[PDB]
């Protein structure tokens, strides 16, 4: 089998690694801060700078993949704590979409919320101009932010919350798992075809945005992951 | 929400919070072993001592889980490594069955392979009379060891192994992802409806079990679990 | 390490991990209501509904703990505001009482206020017979409810108070905190051997209880607990 | 009775509450980063600016106090994680120590460990100078950080780690309880008459030092605080 596995207890903005994409900034701490506070429309994302073989067109196998990481979004005074942060899989030549509102496309889709990637996001505001359910949640987004499925969940300012995703191939299941503060887990998922949806080549990252009145902050704490396809 | 959380990087003997049934016996470094290596037809087991309830009546919600342990079996001079671990969830009156054969019934089965049961199996010996793949193999099994689904694995002799399961109670999805010594994964994922299966109150744990000639050291490591139900 | 913890943000009727004894309910809220206010000498308690250890008889191990939790008493029209509430350490197979006359007794003692427990009072009602001081307060009761030690202090009705309490096994040092309302902390601390005045294993809990004419409603809102113990 | 309280749920730069000493910085996450990684003896302290009236002249009454702060050490590439935090309590005119050191001393004492203040620290290295024991610990420093009294502990890199102090003042105990990431608690106690050896009025805080090769992330998360002087 041809297996990829990295992680990353603290990052740094000179590891070849890890591509950085807008307002993206590494703190001393080693955290990385996805927006930048006192900017209009911030957008910032990273991604694991080698792309990764999800699926084969020459047998047809899909990869099977488990990642987990921890993040912590805090609230800044005067500031509307939005919009969140995205855990997404794209092409390998994804880029910020030109023009890009930040705030509700979350940093992975146009204005009317389209784009090619598919993935989790952890919305804070809710727009209803992409179906946002009414309360903080965790969705599933495919090709969209208009998300296949949403579960209500609450972010607490200032916690670190840890993350765990599972995807099996033969059942094409993509399934998570949220351990809150308060002790609390949430779930959702979902059946997503990776080989239609996406190329064969793609690159996993995170990325968070935030409008003029809504900002907060959004790190990225650690990062371990491990994909194994078949190759027979 | 209802949530019940525990995490043992280690057991001890005389803990209120683990009821040992069979063969099992703690280890001076911690460890839980399974069976006893000179017992014919061996078998322990080991559960939460609280039952946990899974889901209720009044309101009709099924909790969801995220469950961790990491387990080492290995072998021992003259006998076949055999039969294998299985975690499971079964009633809470649930005790090692009347006659038990042990070996490939896995402690929670009759003779036929039938029993009150959900779980995961990481089975090292293959018995035609249950339908066993030809190799060492992972599976899900519901209410008997004639697993509803399998998949191809690998059991290292001295490796420790960790395991990753997670139930979203809304899909019904039941994934687990094993993480192999050498570093990759091993994925299966089914929907077992537990509303279905079970009663509202259930144990978790772990069962082991050998025959005559078919023997190895089963060995658990550490657990950690969570379960949260939405409340009324 | 040997470690229990559970966290209660809320309580529900059914939960297999809460044991309810006398005069219990669970409001719509998710708040017990540890007294029935209709009912003559009423008392009602609430346990964590698994024992446990304390302390080890192999090893000379005493475990340290902190917990804390909040409450809240408030009065009821025409009748005096009595008695209190107690948060307790007693042998695994405790019960209220044969006979308890409640009132001040606090549903942990008999008639002469003797009984096998440990505790921390939030004492309204002055019981000349238990060498009550004056004013309401925080007392330490061993085995009788004429307080080892007290410290003057106010209920406000209608209040939520906040508790912390630490245990360290190494001076056997029991230390309270209670922060009212108007923001004021109050303090106690005394020297108790748990290994000498309790049981190996024993069950963490609270009760409350009234007389005619003395009632008042007594509410627990949450509760925190984590106890390590160290094995080796 | 004399109340102080306050509430940190995170820190910055222009707050004229706090009283910033040597390398101390504040992160754009809200965090206080107590040295600088890059220079050789750092030393970093943070005061609340206000003093607090811990003792009474005209009764001999000392006050009781109730606080809890969250940190995070985390190791940097190429340096020992040395050398710790400690929270402390010392005269109002408490400055850095002249040609202070940094390393061992903890950025409160002279060369030989001597130093006017009350602390508990979380030491990460081991200074047989000072007679620290082999291993990271908590202690209780009166002076000196040759500690009255310490009790073994460990350090996890990246981990937040919770703390709460109650000092009553009746018993003049000073007790702690570290709730590691692991969800085990570690607890330590101990005597000090605040009365005999501090001044009227005094400053609360804390401090991190480091050395040539002894360098590590030191982070101050949250700080919330209580204390009640009885002025009868
Ligand atoms: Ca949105
Ligand atoms: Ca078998
Ligand atoms: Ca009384
Ligand atoms: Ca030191
Ligand atoms: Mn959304
Ligand atoms: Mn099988
Ligand atoms: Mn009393
Ligand atoms: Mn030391």
């Amino acid at each position: 089998a041809e297996t990829v596995s990295f992680n990353f207890n603290s990052f740094s903005e000179g590891n070849p690694a890890i591509n950085f994409q807008g307002d993206v900034t590494v703190l001393s701490n080693g955290n990385i801060q996805l927006t930048n506070l006192n900017k209009v429309n911030s957008v910032g994302r990273v991604l694991y700078a080698m792309p990764v073989r999800i699926w084969s067109s020459a047998t047809g196998n899909v990869a099977s993949f488990l990642t987990s990481f921890s993040f912590e979004m805090k609230d800044i005074k005067d500031y509307d704590p939005a919009d969140g942060i995205i855990f997404f899989i794209a092409p390998e030549d994804t880029q910020i979409p030109a023009g890009s509102i930040g705030g509700g496309t979350l940093g992975v889709s146009d204005t009317k919320g389209a784009g090619h990637f598919v993935g989790v996001e952890f919305d804070t505001y809710s727009n209803s101009e992409y179906n946002d359910p009414p309360t903080d949640h965790v969705g599933i987004d495919v090709n969209s932010v208009d998300s296949v499925k949403t579960v209500p969940w609450n972010s607490v300012s200032g916690a670190v919350v840890k993350v765990t995703v599972i995807y099996d191939s033969s059942t094409k299941t993509l399934s998570v798992a949220v351990t809150n503060d308060n002790g609390d887990i949430t779930t959702i998922a979902q059946v997503v075809d990776l080989k239609a949806k996406l190329p064969e080549r793609v690159k996993f990252g995170f990325s968070a945005s935030g409008s003029l009145g809504g900002r907060q902050i959004h790190l990225i704490r650690s990062w371990s992951f491990t994909s194994t396809l078949i190759t027979t």
